[PDB]
């Protein structure tokens, strides 16, 4: 958890849409199961991809405003944002080598 940033509907703004690059945002909450089990895969993530990639997290019932703005109905949803606009998404559980793939489909 060292290298994920922790989001709030207040700070959303300036983390996520006016950050240089690309920052992928995991949309989560407690009682998603596919969200734990991807929560390990994004800490690998990070670390693999750091310096090219922030990763970034917005718990929905503590921060409710956040996802309806990008029309996002189930969780997990993954948000890939490059400079300020999202560039992908990906709905659902998905393995380390999905994610690999999701990215590597996205950032040069
Ligand atoms: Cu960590
Ligand atoms: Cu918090």
């Amino acid at each position: 958890s060292d290298k994920i940033i922790h989001l709030t509907d207040d700070s959303f703004d300036t983390d996520v849409l006016k950050a240089d690059g690309a920052i992928l945002v995991d949309f989560w909450a407690e009682w998603c199961g596919p969200c734990k089990m991807i929560a390990p895969i994004l800490d690998e993530i990070a670390d693999e991809y750091q310096g090219k990639l922030t990763v970034a997290k917005l718990n929905i019932d503590q921060n409710p405003g956040t996802a309806p703005k990008y029309g996002i109905r189930g969780i997990p949803t993954l948000l890939l944002f490059k400079n300020g606009e999202v560039a992908a998404t990906k709905v659902g559980a998905l393995s380390k080598g999905q994610l690999k793939g999701f990215l590597d489909a996205n950032l040069a």
